[PDB]
């Protein structure tokens, strides 16, 4: 126990209703008077999993990071707060405000999102797997489906979560037991199976690309073997169409064959920051 994880008085959290369920934990929407709402994590049973994970969830604190509360543990089932994120995951946000389906809000336009807000997107994205590529850690499973949106279009990483039990069409059951995300995986870690940040790098330019595809799945056109192959033969995702030229450039960048030939994430940030508030006049154009 290095770092310590606050805890929280099960006479403060009141839950509400359910947000869903998972074959390892079960999220309520629930209040929590410290008034404002939270989401809390309760544990199906993995006690040893569920402080190494608070404890891990604890020390990592940022902007693109979705903010945990703490924990609960004066009275089965053992509950994990983190705080409500109103628009869900970032895979089913991007999906409903496409060109596909099927009218304004209060954190977005009608739609479809144009390319400023996609470039807001893919930023605060890229803003939180800085942190995490500078604090060395490696997010194993980055997708749109891990990636929470809040209140006033902000975007934070968030779940795992019941991820392979939501989305389980994007993930590869390998032998009896095991799951992966072979299409957000980089050849690397498809062949000799080794996963860096420099691996993350090639996952988020499959983020990158679904976030100018509007959520849908990379090599929706294969099988999960199909997928496999082209991804291990060098073959690249095509510019989605409401990608511009510009930004499709990160993508390749991020989808260098070799692992260090690849862009920082610091510097694909600095790219899609820069295109996020640059004025009107200057992306109208791209
Ligand atoms: C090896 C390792 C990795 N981690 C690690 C863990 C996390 N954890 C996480 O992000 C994490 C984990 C988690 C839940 C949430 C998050 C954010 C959340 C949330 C949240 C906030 N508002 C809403 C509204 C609807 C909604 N969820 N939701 N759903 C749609 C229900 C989801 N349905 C379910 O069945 C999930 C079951 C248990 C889910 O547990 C985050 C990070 C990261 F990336 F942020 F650092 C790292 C820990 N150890």
């Amino acid at each position: 126990s290095d770092a310590c994880v606050h805890h929280i008085k099960r006479r403060d959290i009141v839950l509400k209703w359910e947000l869903g369920e998972g074959a390892f934990g079960k999220v309520f929407l629930a209040e929590c008077h410290n008034k404002m709402l939270v989401a809390v994590k309760a544990l199906k049973e993995a006690r040893q999993d569920f402080q190494r994970e608070a404890e891990l969830l604890t020390m990592l604190q940022h902007q693109h990071i979705v903010r945990f509360f703490g924990v609960c543990t004066e009275g089965r089932p053992l509950l994990m707060v983190f705080e409500y994120m109103r628009h869900g995951d970032l895979n089913r946000f991007l999906r409903s405000h496409g060109p596909d389906a099927k009218a304004g809000g209060e954190d977005v336009a009608p739609g479809p999102l144009g390319l400023g807000q996609l470039l807001a997107v893919a930023s605060q994205v890229a803003a939180g797997m800085v942190y995490l590529a500078g604090l060395h850690f490696v997010h194993r499973d980055l997708a749109t489906r891990n990636c929470l949106v809040g209140q006033g279009l902000v975007v934070k990483i968030g779940d795992f979560g019941m991820s392979r039990d939501i989305y389980s069409t994007d993930y590869y059951r390998v032998g009896g037991r095991t799951m992966l995300p072979i299409r957000w995986m980089p050849p690397e870690s498809i062949l000799y199976r080794k996963f860096t940040t420099e691996s993350d790098v090639w996952s988020f330019g499959v983020v990158l690309w679904e976030i100018f595809t509007y959520g849908k799945q990379p090599w929706y056109q294969l099988s999960n073997t199909e997928a496999i192959d082209c991804i291990t033969q060098g073959r690249e995702l095509e510019r989605p169409r409401a990608c511009p030229p510009e930004v499709y450039a990160i993508m390749r960048g991020c989808w260098q064959r070799e692992p260090q030939q690849r862009h920082s994430i610091k510097d694909v940030h600095a790219r899609l920051q820069a295109l996020a508030q640059a004025p009107p006049v200057y992306l109208d154009v791209l």
